[PDB]
């Protein structure tokens, strides 16, 4: 009788009152401040690799723009273009121009690799004839190499097909060396920069768009970290058996209770009882034990076989890290002891959540009214993405004079639609500003005096 | 007895509870839920298909204005203008010039269509004279046309009239072929470009800006959807049909429960209970259904007849979506059930709304007094609707550091401006975010309040 | 006895229940309806008159811009200078030889007025010589003018004296006449532009700016609205009558009531009961109508006198308009009746003032803090009125990613002011986002309550 | 027993009722009031001071610009650079030129000081051969000036070693003489400008930016203020006299209660009470007393010995006036008295303050995601304090849409990343402002009820 009634109460027992009483069981909670300042410390220091790395990339595609692209500013890359004849033909013979003379001009120590390999890509047979709309078109993609060595009458005299052109692309390779990494008391990475200049002619508007994007691959030239990610590992493991045994406790006393409320017979307690034996936070920690020990094999395996994709490993450890530190608000409700903390998903959370349903389906419906009605006439309704993040901008108020401003311009000077997009925008902004932060407030306080005083 | 009343009570059974006690009337709400999906996937198939229309009809303006206009950037439209007299003169013979040598030039397949109408526009008999204030001027346009062909002496010698100019008109049409649409499994549909050069001499005020503008006419060249918006008129009108069965069978029982309040004579209920027996969503639906039948009858008549107005269609369309995801919330409320769940508008919904109206007057003041005051001083205000739409951006605010810098620049330097302007934004700002917010938060509180716990 | 009681029952009847028990008593209320329509119809064919005049002086302006200044590109005002010597020298006699031959250059017909006036502005007997610092100055000004006649030898061989030099300014005339009001029926009235360019150099720092400021001076060539503001005086003051012996009627009842309380004898009843007699609308509207009828007789002597000012009377009009609106939220508080409506001053409105002015207090430390420390290091914070704007657009969030990352930029490196300018705005926003908002709305929620259910 | 009782209610008289019972004790009260005047007014006419300098430093550097720069146009400061070879050449050449004929070009009086030295800083052995990846490099820095003096074939035949470079700088003096002191009634204090254009290689990235930095040196050239710090010094110091009596005083009751309860022995009275004895204010004005004189002295020896450090003298008078407004609250709590108006720190403000530890857990968890995930993709995220920035202002919302944008432009192609930045950003914005501002208005007015209905 009193074995079994103590069991459960030496559970559901508070830590700090348990210290006050049984005295010094440490090692449960220890480790779980371990795994905090070592799962930070971690990503801490594998950020800072990684901004080394970046801003060196950054710097170095700057700098080909300036080099290899004609007439090229800052800041102006997405209407970056060549319109005429002559512009294409001058933005090609510059781009080879310069790489021809590259050490003599450049001030990193760039150096060939061993070509550079023009190419163009047109239609197989493509006869347009607008005067009398006649096509005979094959879709088939024949594509016409030129190679050019560096150390030309090979290079010029060339024919683009403006008729059937598909794309005129630009492809070679570009070694250099850190020089950063010596007094960073490492050894010095060799990098080889892969450019790829693109003349774009898919949507054939006679509007030829120009951009260039660069490619890395890190290769060491001609030990303490690598212990650090040892210890994440064992750490993290750790609690991954401890906390297991922990819950599968909790399963054990589940059914001791249940079991001995048959003696009773006390009407087979509901579903109601029984969650309310295991936890509210285990599980969120055990989350984060598989997502770190994932990520941190991941990325074992990148930095000695390959280092290109680091974006799994990157995704996986920016989400361990926001459970580990959303994890501990546990230690702030110790204080607090309302006799289950989970049952507020069965009373309060639910009438939260049904309203935030309703509010998702009307933003919604504005999705869907925005994009087709004034999508032909403004610039920032195309995709029906880029409706949700201007409807959203306007909800906290970000993008909201330049839209009322645009829709001032011409909108066609159809006058109807304008007058639909005033009755449109002024709804929109004064319901979810006004009538749904207003109702959500009366949720969240009904909901905390709900849990409060009764 | 009995019968009578059971009528009544199987009214207002909620479907949840009526599937559980009488079995299986599935075909109404079935309908319901399959017009939203067939909607808005006809919606959105059509949407893709303007999108891909407009973003060709756009990169083309771009690439006339590149070519036809001298002296273009780009993101610099409203500001571009002739000041002088050459620029007047250059800006018209380069636009010419670039016509007749365009398909030694441009990328794009344009081709002529049989030609160019240079026309200038002036008064019949004007006589400025600043030296003596004399006008004798004849209000009369008289339109001066010149003619050129494309395969010149009879192009060049031309003399404007800078005394009496209105308008600069050159107009001519361009005919291209979409290629995009190979791949697209489609019949490539040829298009016509339509294009008005104006240099607009309207204010007379040494001042001429230039714009382009394109006008479209999409003929196809030398049935999947066709089915389906079929499907989606014949579904939304068995809708149309039986909601109105269900209201009228609402009037049925309408009037059958008043005629038994005379042999009971209960002084004869008022209208707050023959209101109680509607409904308030089917009325929402059906205005649904004219609005989609509405817009797709006109629809099926554009893409045979005339492709030119896909405004009013979308206008329609676009409201119709809406009010069908606004109309799924229905499905929301049956878990709630506050027995009629309509006297809101009798209380809470108006104790807001006359709040509402005290909101709307104030801001309306503040438009009428900022319209005038800060009228000839600041950018931002010049017409009503401009400051309606300024003030409105500084509630949220999103414009704020702006006007307030532009304020500071010179406002002329009367120092009454200033300290008025000071005195009139602090006071509007601090008042609709501070003492409108939280009365609206106290209101809406009210009525949960008041729908809640009596 | 029965007719002291009924007099105090009928000055606090509503006028609803005074219709429907005396009977038609109109013309009170009705022109209050005829002076909202009225003053708003004025206000509104006032200010088009206005945005008519003000956009043919503001593409004036800037098409002078284009012609009298060098190298001029657009919206670039403040960040226009001249650093050099042989800039001076060129932004001069460029300015004086676009005006001797602008009957060939610009559009508009541009007169010249009977002329151009050069002249410098420098010390009396300035030496400043660096490497002994000797200086012996008489800051009196002596201005050295050139003459300049247009239909040359005289106007070069001009001689600045850059190490005194105060202001180099042209002034001159031009006239024009406007052609937009031939179609808008009217005589059209010539304008007179008076230009003055200024070569700045007050501040001695080797940075001269340029700007050319105008004026306008409106004059009839060689009676609908006078009729109408006519019916405005005297539609307002029949109303500046009519009140006025409302509110003294109301001194009659406020004394008639507390001689009838000596013979009664009720302990001599407070302030807080004579002051419950008069009004809370009354005083708003007939302050409206003193400031209505001013601004009308100031517009009635402009137009015939002289146009210039056209600021006290838009300063006074913007004003009564705004009285009007406000006023009208009188009619929707018939429906209200909670009886004196005046209370909130003694009961609710104090506990919000005396939190606005801690409000006050605190926003107004910020701004002491902040003008000093982060003055000379960042750029928005010059003043202390631009500091106010900046906190003040920081707390609805308007300008916030621009200071934190101009704050980014250098900061001196110091690394004191930074450490020092993280704390301060993010304990700035922090404060008047959640801890003073939501005391606000406690506020004003315990005043609602406050007012309604007791 | 009367008179330790009255000693009590005496300490905890206010004021107002101090007054009226004992009358005119004035000289405590005065002096904070005076203190507030004092102490403002000189830190206003401080600040005018400064901004009557800053902008004197403000536009010299900016006529520097220039002046010794190549092809600098305005508002581009950082993205200033020099990509080829002959462009750092040239701009290393022009600056010089613009020095040796500087009198015969700028328009401020600047005179040389006896000179410009050019120097650049090579590595001491550096071989960089990317065809091997041979590196034998000695990180010691060898630098190697060269001096030009002003009134060449020296300057000239310049060789740069660009392939082990890491600085290039040009460093020089001017003085000029302030001509606006003439006026202000002062003596005019000669400058002194201290250049240095630095041509930054540290990255090795082909990208070499250029800035210039000035740095000044006051000094007077061949007293009202004065008496006013010494009036603010002996002001403050005699309210750090009489505070602390007051407050040694308090200690002297808090002794005198406790004792007392030990001859009724009222069971040893908690610290609850104890504290209840001292002061809620007393310790804050003090506070601003020690601050006040300690940056008052430091200014004191600033204007005499040296004039370059105005930074902790700024950063410790901005607070203390901060400290003085916020200290003026007292007197609005006068007319509150809630009887101690200090336990909210142990009511209200634990409850508020545990909830603000954990709204500061989570956006630290969003910060650790963010960098280390959208770091290399994105440009506004590379260290974590601008990510901090970044996430701030997107709370209240000032930068949401570009950050949309810059992550639809490409954000790698990956389409990972992209679905994951569309679920981080939507949940980031949708929880801190609805399910974090509405719980602290929960908390704040809980705490208003708390403190007032019971
Ligand atoms: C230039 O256009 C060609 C098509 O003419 C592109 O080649 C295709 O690219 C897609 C995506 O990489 C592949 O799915 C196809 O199989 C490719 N077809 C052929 C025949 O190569 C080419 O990728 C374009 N260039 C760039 C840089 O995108
Ligand atoms: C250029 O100015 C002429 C007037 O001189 C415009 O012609 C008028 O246009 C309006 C609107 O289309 C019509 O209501 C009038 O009947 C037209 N009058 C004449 C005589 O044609 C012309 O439209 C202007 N050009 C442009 C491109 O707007
Ligand atoms: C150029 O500088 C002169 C001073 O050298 C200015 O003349 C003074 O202007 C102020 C304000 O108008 C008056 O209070 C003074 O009396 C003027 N003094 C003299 C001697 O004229 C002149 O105004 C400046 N130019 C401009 C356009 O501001
Ligand atoms: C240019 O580079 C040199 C290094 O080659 C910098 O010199 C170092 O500067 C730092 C910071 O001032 C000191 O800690 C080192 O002791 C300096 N080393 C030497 C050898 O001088 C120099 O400061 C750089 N120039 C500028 C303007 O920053
Ligand atoms: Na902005």
């Amino acid at each position: 009788e009193e074995d079994l009634r103590r069991r459960l109460k030496y559970f559901f027992m508070s830590p700090c009152d348990k210290f006050r009483a049984k005295g010094r069981k440490p090692c449960k909670l220890m480790l779980q401040v371990v795994k905090i300042l070592v799962v930070t410390v971690q990503l801490i220091l594998f950020g800072l690799s990684n901004q080394l790395v970046v801003t060196f990339r950054e710097e170095n595609t700057i700098a080909f723009r300036h080099l290899f692209l004609l007439g090229y500013s800052d800041g102006s890359d997405d209407t970056f273009a060549a319109y005429t004849q002559e512009q294409l033909y001058q933005a090609i013979f510059y781009a080879v121009d310069q790489y021809l003379i590259l050490p003599e001009i450049s001030l990193g120590r760039y150096a060939y690799v061993r070509a550079l390999a023009l190419c163009q890509r047109y239609y197989h047979r493509g006869h347009v004839d607008p005067a009398n709309d006649t096509f005979d078109i094959d879709p088939r993609v024949v594509t016409d190499c030129i190679q050019v060595d560096p150390p030309s009458a090979s290079y010029k005299n060339l024919t683009l097909k403006f008729h059937k052109l598909i794309n005129v692309t630009i492809h070679f390779q570009l070694k250099t060396i850190n020089l950063q990494s010596l007094i960073n008391n490492e050894i010095p990475d060799c990098y080889t920069f892969s450019i790829l200049i693109t003349f774009d002619n898919k949507a054939h508007s006679g509007r030829i768009p120009i951009r260039l994007e660069t490619k890395t691959h890190i290769q060491e030239c001609k030990s303490f970290r690598l212990l650090f990610d040892v210890v994440v590992i064992l750490t993290c493991s750790l609690s991954f058996l401890l906390c297991a045994r922990s819950l599968l406790r909790g399963f054990l006393l589940q059914n001791e209770f249940v079991v001995f409320m048959w003696r009773r017979r006390g009407r087979e307690i509901s579903l109601w009882e029984r969650l309310e034996f295991v936890n509210g936070w285990y599980i969120l920690l055990v989350t984060s034990d598989v997502l770190t020990i994932s990520g941190t094999v991941m990325k074992i395996g990148i930095e000695a076989k390959n280092l290109a994709s680091y974006d799994v490993c990157s995704i996986l450890l920016g989400t361990s890290t926001l459970l580990v530190w959303v994890g501990v608000i546990r230690y702030l409700t110790f204080f607090h002891k309302y006799n289950i903390l989970i049952a507020t998903l069965r009373v309060a959370l639910p009438s939260v959540m049904r309203f935030c349903c309703c509010v998702a389906v009307i933003y919604l419906g504005y999705c869907f009214c925005g994009w087709i009605v004034l999508g032909p006439y403004h610039v920032k309704f195309r995709s029906l993405s880029m409706v949700s993040e201007c409807l959203f901008s306007l909800i906290n108020g970000d993008d909201m004079f330049v839209t009322f401003a645009a829709m001032q311009a011409q909108q066609g000077h159809s006058s109807l639609v304008w007058l639909f997009s005033q009755l449109y925008l002024y709804s929109f902004i004064s319901l979810f500003i006004y009538m749904v932060l207003s109702l959500f407030i009366a949720l969240i306080t009904g909901a905390y005096d709900t849990i409060k005083h009764p």
